[PDB]
């Protein structure tokens, strides 16, 4: 029952300001989603894995997402950037922060800083 990102729809997309737009298609926007969608899912695949079934690479990232919880992220779904880095092969880059910041204005995600670690919410 893992959180996934809903697809961004025509009249969303023509509702954000156009400076956010930019170079970025709709399309463009879009594929980016179904990544972070692929990244969330690898994660909390891994959370709800039986610890006995976990190899040491598992057992590893496991460790680092029992890290970065927080009690604001608590029943919440979240993924830091070595997330995209780790699942993904997204570029975190500056195309892609300009991605993010149309996802938070389409209230797809949200940012909970602490511990020096941004990270973003599904929701």
């Amino acid at each position: 029952s893992i959180k996934e990102m809903p697809f961004i729809t025509c009249d969303e997309f023509n509702g954000v300001p156009s400076y956010m737009k930019s170079r970025l298609t709709y399309n463009q926007i879009n594929d980016v989603i179904k990544e972070i969608n692929k990244a969330v899912i690898s994660k909390y695949k891994i959370l709800h894995q039986p610890k006995k079934s976990m190899n040491s690479v598992t057992r590893n990232l496991y460790h680092r997402f029992i890290d970065e919880e927080t009690k604001d992220t608590k029943g919440r779904y979240f993924i830091v950037e070595a997330d995209i880095k780790e699942f993904t092969t997204l570029k975190a880059d500056k195309k892609f922060h300009v991605l993010l910041n149309i996802l938070r204005h389409c209230r797809r995600l949200s940012e909970v800083r602490g511990g020096g670690l941004t990270r973003y919410v599904i929701t």
